[PDB]
């Protein structure tokens, strides 16, 4: 209550708010919450943290409707340092394409842009750095990578960077694609980071640290060998590699949670271990009682304390029936997810139900799939569609109404074009459905990221299905990551430069320890690729 500095973060109670906490604790401060005005006073608040995600307008209505405004106002004029993170950086501006008819504190006169997707993936979803530049504050460092997760930014000209600089703002910049945009702000007393930096490990937590303490210490003095190693070259639109590592969440015999077949802290300690050894995200596949008590979510609770990068859990995530017979909608049991550490969801079998009556609305949806109620209130960025199709010959086009693809490899009989068919309930049913059309369905609908399965390369430890990722690409317009088939550091590398996949997710191969991520970013780094090294 005084035994330590206190920080008081703003909580308006939708979306994962145990990292930022969990973060500001690990570094040896108090976190107040402040769900409504009463709950905190401007002289008895010497650290505000306005942290914020999902929609534009979601986000702003609420902390506006709670009165917030004038009480944030007010601490912003006392002087006293505050900090804004995501959304709470955008609710900064004037407001965003996002939402239309929403505004925001406007200390920044212009509105938040959606990326360009013409040249690159959108939403932005990866490690991004600062540009190198005189004015960076709160120790942001160039050669570090921060996660960032969003569609929409502060995006730059000549001239808004004029403005703001003789408006006394300093501005940390960053380039996605050839688009430069806000990653962070600075003018007296105000901070924000488009980045999460309770999402971004070490570096992320120094940027806190930094805030908290107020202070802006010098970046380290690298070697010129270094920099050269560490800078940003901007090849995947200035992204390092996404490395995944994956784990599954299992209900034994004496009903306790184990990783594998045969055996709570178990998966606890190895998504740890992941994070420990470099992952740029853990993925829980939850396979396993009130959904109040669901065993998953105590997983994410308990990873969320150490492990300071995206999480990700798929499994479960739609309506359901609690054991008192309540009717539960998707979008709830996600918000369950998100407040105990989830950052994202994935979406396997409706993900399929969903595209095939989106064709039959003709092309269209009715706003009731998983998909679009929680991509509609978190953001596309928090819908992940976890795909898993299996290859399917034809003599040419003119077999199937799904797209088709020459392919390199003929099949038994000499079909040298094929499709991708998808399956549905851990792969035990097929569908009438190509991977082309869910994927391109799915992403209309809402989704913000492609987890590409592939049942032929499940297991086998021979690498990702190439045309496979090329073929989703040609497909979509929102990030893919490659899965199935990871078995070596090799097949990282041939799936980044052969293909343009967006991330690489592993897991036995990380799980058995015969390799680690570092074992697979020190080969990309010796390759020439830039991955993320914290
Ligand atoms: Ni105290």
């Amino acid at each position: 209550g005084s035994h330590m500095p206190v920080v008081h973060v703003i909580d308006v109670e939708s979306g994962n708010l145990q990292s930022l906490t969990n973060a500001i604790e690990h570094l040896g401060y108090e976190v107040q919450l402040v769900k409504s005005p009463k709950d905190f006073n401007i002289s008895g608040t010497s650290r505000l943290i306005l942290p914020g995600v999902g929609n534009y307008g979601h986000f702003v209505d609420n902390l506006f409707n709670r009165g917030f405004e004038k009480p944030i106002r007010e601490y912003i004029e006392s002087g006293k340092p505050i900090m804004g993170i995501c959304v709470g950086l955008q609710a900064l501006f004037a407001g965003s394409v996002e939402s239309p008819k929403s505004t925001g504190l406007n200390y920044i006169d212009f509105k938040l842009s959606r990326f360009d997707d013409s040249e690159k993936p959108v939403p932005e979803i990866g490690w991004n750095s600062c540009i190198p530049s005189e004015n960076l504050f709160f120790g942001l460092d160039p050669y570090k990578r921060y996660y960032f997760v969003h569609s929409f930014a502060a995006i730059l000209n000549s001239e808004k960077k004029k403005n703001l600089e003789n408006d006394g703002w300093k501005i940390a910049k960053a380039k996605y694609g050839s688009e430069e945009f806000i990653a962070a702000v600075n003018k007296n007393n105000i901070f924000a980071t488009q980045f999460h930096p309770e999402k971004s490990g070490k570096a992320g937590l120094n940027v806190i640290e930094n805030f908290l303490k107020q202070q802006s210490p010098p970046i380290p003095n690298y070697s010129a060998e270094e920099k050269e190693l560490l800078m940003n070259d901007y090849s995947n639109y200035g992204l390092t590699r996404r490395i995944i590592a994956c784990l599954d969440v299992r209900t034994n015999d004496q009903g306790d949670l184990v990783v594998t077949k045969g055996d709570l802290g178990k998966p606890v300690q190895l998504a740890q271990k992941y994070y420990q050894q470099g992952a740029d995200e853990v993925t829980f596949l939850n396979i396993t009682c009130p959904l109040k008590d669901t065993p998953m979510l105590e997983v994410l609770k308990q990873a969320a304390k150490t492990v300071f990068v995206p999480l990700t859990v798929g499994g479960g995530i739609k309506d359901i029936v609690d054991v008192d017979g309540t009717k539960i909608p998707a979008l709830e049991v996600a918000s369950l997810y998100f407040r105990s550490g989830a950052d994202k969801v994935s979406i396997g079998t409706d993900a399929v139900y969903a595209a095939e009556k989106y064709y039959e609305l003709g092309n269209r949806g009715d706003g009731t799939s998983p998909i679009e109620t929680i991509s509609k209130a978190y953001g596309a960025q928090a819908v992940v569609i976890s795909v898993d199709p299996k290859r399917v010959y034809v003599n040419s086009q003119a077999d199937t109404k799904n797209k088709v693809f020459e392919t390199e490899y003929p099949g038994p009989n000499g079909e040298k074009y094929c499709w991708y068919q998808c399956t549905i309930k851990g792969g035990r049913e097929s569908r009438d459905l190509g991977v082309w059309e869910l994927t391109r369905a799915c992403e209309a609908l809402g989704a913000g990221e492609i987890l590409l399965n592939c049942i032929d390369k499940d297991g086998s430890n021979s690498g990702y299905d190439l045309e496979l990722i090329e073929h989703v690409k040609d497909a979509v317009k929102i990030p893919v990551i490659a899965s199935s088939g990871a078995g070596v550091p090799e097949h990282f590398e041939e799936a980044f430069l052969k293909t343009r996949a967006d991330a690489c997710l592993g897991a036995g191969m990380f799980h058995r320890g015969e390799f680690t991520v570092n074992d697979v970013k020190e080969y990309l780094l010796e390759h020439g690729l830039k991955v993320r090294m914290d």
